[PDB]
């Protein structure tokens, strides 16, 4: 397997950790982790260069949001590997939908 993680940081209250696991180089990627510091509302994750959101999450009264998804279009290897690109969490649920909150480079682990 390959495993990678983005540690999401920003100026404001938002922080988070997004884990990426791929069992086989040719297989799908599990993306899971959590974001705190949110105001209750709906948010989205975007890899720089991506063209769309990696996925969308909604947040708790407590400012916390939980993510677990499967993505078979991206990969942690090959020449399109997303290792080294930037993960972003941003307001308002959509590819270009809203201001950037926090971000992190997707590192290998």
């Amino acid at each position: 397997a390959t495993k990678a993680v983005a540690v999401l940081k920003g100026d404001g209250p938002v922080q988070g950790i997004i884990n990426f696991e791929q069992k086989e180089s040719n297989g799908p990627v599990k993306v899971w982790g959590s974001i705190k510091g949110l105001t209750e509302g709906l948010f989205g994750f975007h890899v720089h260069g991506a063209g769309g959101d990696l996925g969308n999450v909604t947040a708790d009264k407590d400012g916390v949001a939980d993510v677990s998804i499967e993505d078979s279009v991206i990969s942690l290897s090959g020449d399109h590997s997303i290792i080294g690109r930037t993960l972003v969490v941003h307001e308002k649920a959509g590819a270009g939908a809203g201001s950037r909150l926090a971000s992190g480079v997707i590192g290998i682990a």
